[PDB]
């Protein structure tokens, strides 16, 4: 973390850079180098907080000339810990948070360091939105380059399915635009290929009009898991795109809507919404609320920006996390039993086994149209361990790996954005052989030296 | 609109400025010049979208040299239309949206063009917050320089009560820090004095840990309006600082939680929350919900970021607005009856007659401690007309003025941030004589040429 740098190279960076530099001896260094995954404790040589595209060009050129390992940081949410490095440089985009929204064009342009909640605030000023993840302080940058799904996805696709162009700084310091008609090969690869191809300084999206959404959340005893998960699996196979319904298996939070005698016990938390008219949504949600005996029901009509800010009401932010995730093409009764066995073993309050159903608009995009793999698998399961005390790391980590191995016969692929710091080896199976080959071709062209390799990495 | 500018002074500005200029010939000019009050239709000679403090210094100096009337824009929410001008320059801060948050120091440094939702997203990543307004796409900038109140205010004060310094670009193009120990005279004036003193490029705040919040919204028939409003006034007089409860008199929205038979009829929408433990919140909110017969009750436990994003679930963003507001020291039975008569006339589905109760932490700050007036008046009433069709402007504006004149014996002061385009003349009465005089002296010092006059303006003494 205290490497010898060239004075000419350094000075050239200083003259070109208009942002904020954070060095190891600076008072804000330990706080700045922390990322969401608290298990990742790494000490960069330098954190460069970029404030403009020309700043990113300067930081990229400086790292390449200096031989410093490049971490790129948008919102710092990497489950694999990719947005901080030991001994290298963090090209930190988090001050590049501006968004421009055209109401007449239903378009937004957002800088690559934006948090979802900033982007949603900006488009919802015009009752507009486009799909993104469900936790507002996630980074737009890493989430969109890996695909991006959330509440709007069954109706409007992945984030990348609404992306119309990007501005990107490539490894040789060039600034490029990529779109359907400009460097379309790079445009294909950034839609699902992660940070492998350059630093995205601006994303442009088409937007949709999204008015108030009927939302429900309720909790079922984990004793009713078999019927609840079977109701969910069966219902989602034929459900309108406008319905999204996700199951989180977890210890019940000590919330006042829930009876005190359920607090801290195994439950399924079901969250559902109707993307469409709220009277229709009231009718569609009432029809799924009795998958089991409902407890702690909350029903609300929410601005979409409030739906985005909702996940999840808790009194503590988990410090340490470990995830194991895959897709399923079908969720059999045997897999269902496996999930429920493993869920019964959760013994800490922040851990969830999540069961998502995508499909809808995500699955109608032809599989070769972007770099995002697995569009035809509707189910995602994520063993998301989360806890506080470092002495417990082995125990929580074992829980997630044990569940993943028990399910492994039922799982395929993986979402690159749910990969953990030990899953570098999963990249080829996540994309599959044809996509991975085509991604390697694009890599040979735009990042032939593999300068950007803190990501689910595609070697050229 | 196309004034002749000096070409050397323009190229110097352009070499110095890193942001975007939008001229009247540009495709995006008509959209960029629109502000939230769509009754305001003005045509700047230039919109300069600043990206940094040096951008702001370069735009200020260019305006001063060029003789251009200066509009400053944060999030564009000015009820008086101050963030756009005819024929001058808009120093548009909307791209300066960065927030740094220190969890260890519980401190946030936010740029002056941030929207509230961007700020609350950033602080809530650490479960932290500080008070601000209730609508996410409001600008931080104008709201804080006026004082700034919302759900966290009874517990934690105005936004300005949590402000610890600013970076500010003054009329002469200088960049200053104001705080308790540096230019403290300016620090006092900016905490409530609007944009009078310069362009704030960075605000620094102390933050508070705010976990999930029990929230309730319900609607009462206007037939029970006297009972509900009296219950509310009486309850708030002795209520814990942790309870906030606001009343919005409006047409009932066509939402599925309300019976079809109430839709489009005037009702009281009551919104309440407990800033504190949610089990205590559940107890406190159940105790106030039966002030009348509740309809369309929604109760939820929300992260504070979701409480901030909740107001208000509607299908349409209103285009045209007109507000008349003031404070009350007491809400008598006669004033209540007046509010109810005027609410019963509401025509638009977007209009509301708002009744807010501040007090708590806001009133505990000594009156002379900031430039924000009326801390000791706990009630605010806002007749907030909002609609779509420009041919209706005279009817909606007349409604808000009639209600204001009917209440005027009960009203004192005025929140600068709720003034409309026709209220330039309200500034002295809003601040009071002693505040207005002290502000005039600070004005004489920092903006003696009144370069910043598109605001609730304080001329220099
Ligand atoms: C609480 C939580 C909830 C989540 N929920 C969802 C969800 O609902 N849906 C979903 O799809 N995913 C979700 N995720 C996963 C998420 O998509 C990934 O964590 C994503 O990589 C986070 O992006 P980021 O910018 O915050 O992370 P970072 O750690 O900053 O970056 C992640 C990766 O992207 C690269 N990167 C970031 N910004 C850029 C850029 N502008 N240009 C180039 N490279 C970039 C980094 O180099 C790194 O490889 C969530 C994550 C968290 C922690
Ligand atoms: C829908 C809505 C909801 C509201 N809710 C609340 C509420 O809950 N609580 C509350 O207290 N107020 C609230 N307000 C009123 C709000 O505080 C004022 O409208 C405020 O002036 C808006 O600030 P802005 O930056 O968005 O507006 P702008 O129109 O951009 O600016 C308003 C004024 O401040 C100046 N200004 C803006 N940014 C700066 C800056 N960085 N430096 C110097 N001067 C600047 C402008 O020159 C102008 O005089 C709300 C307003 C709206 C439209
Ligand atoms: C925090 C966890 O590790 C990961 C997540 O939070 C992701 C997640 O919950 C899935 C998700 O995006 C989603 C997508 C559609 C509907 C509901 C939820
Ligand atoms: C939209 C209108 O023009 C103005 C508002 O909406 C402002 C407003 O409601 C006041 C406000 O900040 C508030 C403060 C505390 C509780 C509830 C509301």
């Amino acid at each position: 973390q205290f490497p010898q740098l060239d004075p000419a190279t350094l000075a050239a960076f200083s003259a070109a850079f208009r942002g904020e530099l954070i060095w190891p001896s600076d008072a804000d260094y330990d706080e700045a180098r922390r990322i969401w995954n608290g298990t990742i404790d790494r000490r960069p040589a330098l954190i460069a907080r970029c404030t403009s595209t020309p700043d990113v060009v300067a930081a990229v050129s400086f790292a390449r000339k200096s031989g410093l390992l490049v971490a790129v940081r948008g919102g710092g949410h990497s489950m694999a810990g990719h947005s901080v490095c030991d001994g290298g440089i963090v090209i930190d985009l988090s001050l590049m948070n501006s968004i421009k929204v055209s109401r007449r064009l239903r378009r937004a342009r957002a800088q690559g360091g934006c948090l979802l909640g900033a982007f949603d605030t900006a488009t919802q000023a015009h009752m507009l939105a486009t799909p993104a993840g469900v936790v507002s302080h996630t980074g737009l940058g890493g989430l969109v380059l890996g695909g991006g799904f959330g509440w709007l996805s069954r109706k409007y696709g992945l984030s990348i399915d609404n992306l119309t162009s990007v501005e990107i700084v490539t490894a040789d310091g060039g600034v490029l635009t990529a779109s359907d008609t400009e460097n379309p090969d790079l445009f294909w690869a950034v839609r699902g290929g992660g940070g492998n191809f350059g630093v995205v300084t601006a994303f442009e999206f088409d937007l949709h009009r999204v008015g108030p959404v009927r939302f429900a959340s309720t909790y079922y005893s984990l004793d009713e898991g078999p019927q609840v998960i079977r109701a969910w699996r069966d219902h989602m196979a034929t459900a309108p795109d406008e319905l999204t319904w996700a199951l989180y298996l977890r210890l019940a939070p000590p919330l006042p809507e829930l009876p005190a005698d359920m607090h801290g016990k195994p439950v399924i938390c079901a969250m559902s919404c109707w993307i469409g008219d709220p009277h229709e949504g009231e009718r569609q949600l009432e029809s799924i609320l009795h998958a089991g005996k409902p407890h702690g029901l909350t029903k609300a009509t929410l601005p979409y920006r409030a739906l985005q800010a909702y996940s999840f009401p808790g009194a503590v932010v988990p410090d340490r996390i470990y995830t194991k995730s895959g897709y399923l093409n079908e969720l059999s009764d045997e897999a269902t039993d496996t999930v429920l066995e493993h869920a019964a073993d959760i013994a800490s309050p922040f851990t969830q086994l999540e069961l998502l159903y995508l499909g809808g608009a995500v699955a109608r995009v032809p599989d070769d149209a972007t770099a995002y793999p697995n569009r035809q698998s509707p189910f995602v399961t994520n063993l998301a361990a989360a806890w506080m005390d470092p002495t417990e790391d082995a125990r929580h980590t074992a829980w997630a790996r044990e569940g993943y191995r028990a399910l492994a016969g039922h799982l395929s692929g993986g979402y690159v954005n749910f990969m953990n710091p030990g899953e570098a080896d999963r990249t080829r199976e996540a994309y599959g052989a044809a996509k991975f080959e085509r991604l390697q071709g694009v890599k040979a062209k735009y990042d032939p030296t593999n300068l950007f390799r803190l990501n689910q990495n595609i070697p050229p």
